[PDB]
């Protein structure tokens, strides 16, 4: 009966963000996992409890509904799970073992945290409506519980991963952006030939500017790459495939690798048809995006972790361009974290009843 | 004495945004100028009051400077001159006509409204500083404080130029975007010529979905279109000239413009090297985009004054992407206007010190 006490305790604290520089080092080689164990027990519970400190400030008629309070439940128990390990010692090659258990364990109970929260967007949606101010709490705290969870389970990727060598974890230190471009285009061909029975092709052209011909690699988590760019290629397949079912020519998907001297993007366009700009806002809101998927909002946080960032601009009547943009430099790519305070105590305050503009 | 009173009484009410449909109607042909000058009697003083109420408001460190007090002045002015017909009487030609001549004269009077302003961004960076605060908040009221005049010039320049036919004033019920596009090119390309000795050619394409080959025309201000363009082309040529000034292809600058259902955009592609993320977000700022100018914030505000946008998005290494989106109907194209509420009261209580990341 002291999760309360543990979450005030370790919510004084700031998480504290990695670089991709920092993520080789705990990985290297040998650097042993006792540096990971000692510590992971201290940042882990700083995370998770700050996100929790966040959760219990919302409104009781969130916080009481069932989706709300069992993934409340998972994050309590998952702490409690951790501290066990506080006042253990490492040099025994059991305590290490029982912590990358204890870790894989906590990973699976998390995960379907996603579609669970979901279900109390939903919820709240018939429950309580779908007003402006609504939607932009639940945006305001989606971002930030998502993407706590996102750098939540970096963490533990990368310990249970390597203290289980080219690849450092989840890490690829020469990642091939165009390969991954492809990887996630076939898989999305694929399931664009099951159900339309036709699919775009591909086409992609890279522009280093440094170096004219020299392939373009960078340090980052392929993963996370390919869920973006998986998500990319599915809306820009479907919108070119729907708006040319009565045309026969079926336009490519056109993507883009640029390198310079800080981004790396990554554009994919497309010939779909296009969409007003003004409901593309709302193609990245949580709350508009529900009924009666995510993937959008989503994956602009995973760009966003490592300092990128995830746009849309589309010309109604033509196409869309999708647009990734990732830290070209190692050095560059820290963790973006969210983190509990006054200021975030604040952005909760909204009042709204009547506009500055008319 | 008595301008704060005036002020105080025209504040309380809200400006009557017109919309492209009602534009037309007021300046249809035989609509007389009684019906205009009746209504920009109380519509002018209005929309005046509300901005040099918000203007009021600002901290006095911003206030007493001679810049400020210098506008606040003409607007003083302009108030009062136009005061004088509230209770004079229609019919009379003469004061019909001497209303005219009041009108131009007031025109005339904040003619350098945008330099004296841009002095004072220049003056408080100086004096106090270049915090993200400070340019937080001189965003948010040049943001307004530009839009509102704005609004207050199309008024005038309405009733001037049709109350001295196939335009209606300013606005052109059949204006062809591409041809507003070529005219601010060649501008362009004729300044281009004479500073670089050098400048790349144009492309248009234009995509009418509905009407495959058929013109794109608008109900829309053509000189508010070409200030736009203007400015956007400037940008994009210096930019491919200087980033080839050591090549000597210089490719060209493509232009699509694109008619959706409810959106015309408007894309002006250029090969300029591009400019890195970061650095984006500072392109539309007043003050980190003074020295020791404001074409694109400003340019974006006409966009935005007829319910559009002006967006941009480059790739670093490559070029930059800047879009204009205009509403393609008439009945959708409603001036936006700012209002003084306690709404916009509460904008500028930003007590920044520790955000909510980290
Ligand atoms: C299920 C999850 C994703 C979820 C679903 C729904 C929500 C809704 O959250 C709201 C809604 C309105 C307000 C304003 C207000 O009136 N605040 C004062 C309340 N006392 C604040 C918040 Cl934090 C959050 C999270
Ligand atoms: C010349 C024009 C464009 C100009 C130049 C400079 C400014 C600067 O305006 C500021 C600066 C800081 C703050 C925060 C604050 O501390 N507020 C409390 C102040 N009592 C509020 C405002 Cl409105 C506005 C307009």
């Amino acid at each position: 009966g002291s999760a309360p006490k543990y979450i005030e305790h370790f919510s004084k604290f700031s998480p504290s963000p990695l670089s991709m520089k920092q993520f080789l080092d705990f990985g290297s080689s040998n650097a042993c996992e006792k540096t990971s164990f000692t510590f992971l027990r201290q940042e882990l519970p700083v995370r998770l409890a700050n996100i929790m400190k966040e959760i219990n400030l919302l409104p009781d008629r969130v916080l009481s509904t069932p989706s709300v309070q069992l993934v409340q439940s998972w994050y309590v128990q998952s702490l409690l799970d951790i501290m066990e390990f506080l006042d253990k010692d490492p040099e025994d090659h059991r305590t290490l073992s029982q912590f990358t258990d204890a870790l894989v364990t906590i990973r699976n109970r998390h995960n379907d945290v996603v579609p669970t929260m979901a279900q109390g967007v939903l919820e709240y949606k018939d429950t309580y409506g779908d007003d402006p101010v609504s939607n932009q709490n639940i945006q305001y705290f989606l971002d930030r519980f998502y993407l706590s969870r996102i750098s939540i389970r970096m963490l533990i990727n990368q310990h249970t991963l390597i203290f289980d060598p080219k690849h450092i974890g989840s890490i690829d230190p020469n990642c091939n952006v165009s390969e991954v471009v492809k990887d996630a285009y076939d898989m999305a061909k694929l399931l664009c030939d099951k159900y339309y029975m036709a699919s775009p092709d591909l086409e992609i052209q890279e522009i280093n500017a440094a170096n004219s011909k020299q392939p373009i690699h960078m340090v980052y988590v392929p993963s996370h790459l390919y869920h973006m760019l998986f998500e990319l290629f599915k809306n820009a397949m479907r919108a070119t495939v729907e708006s040319h079912e009565s045309s026969l020519i079926l336009p490519p998907i056109k993507v883009m690798v640029a390198l310079g001297e800080e981004d790396l993007s990554i554009k994919m366009s497309d010939r779909g048809g296009g969409v007003p700009l003004r409901k593309i806002e709302r193609l990245f809101s949580y709350m508009y995006s529900t009924a009666p998927g995510y993937g959008l909002p989503i994956s602009r946080l995973y760009a966003k972790y490592f300092q990128g960032d995830l746009q849309l601009f589309s010309m109604e009547g033509f196409g869309t361009d999708a647009v990734i943009y990732l830290k070209a430099l190692s050095t560059d790519s820290v963790e973006r974290l969210p983190v509990y305070n006054k200021s975030a105590w604040r952005h909760y305050q909204t009042i709204q009843e009547a506009g500055d503009w008319c």
